[PDB]
């Protein structure tokens, strides 16, 4: 039950906030990793995943700086998550360099 703070809505705002949850936990839950998609997710459903793309290369950098599998494999699923629903309505994915 988190507190009532905003969505992120701006990507300035979203940066801080992955970056936050990278450094300040380290073992998060399988429903740390399910916040972060909702957000994805929600995104695509407005058509508002520009902020989104930018997003993954702010989340692939970081995660590389981790060494810990429980991060890369997370990302891993994350990713996947939110370049599949994504395929379903364009039909594509994205490529990640």
């Amino acid at each position: 039950a988190a507190p009532n703070l905003a969505g992120a809505v701006e990507f300035s705002d979203v940066k801080t906030l992955l970056k936050e949850w990278i450094t300040t936990i380290s073992d998060p839950m399988e429903e740390d990793i399910l916040q972060v998609v909702r957000y994805c997710t929600d995104l695509i459903e407005e058509k508002d995943l520009e902020k989104l793309d930018l997003v993954i290369k702010y989340m692939k950098r970081l995660m590389q700086q981790s060494v810990e599998s429980v991060w890369n494999m997370a990302f891993d699923f994350i990713l996947d998550n939110v370049q599949v629903v994504l395929q379903q309505t364009y039909g594509s994915t994205l490529k990640v360099t």
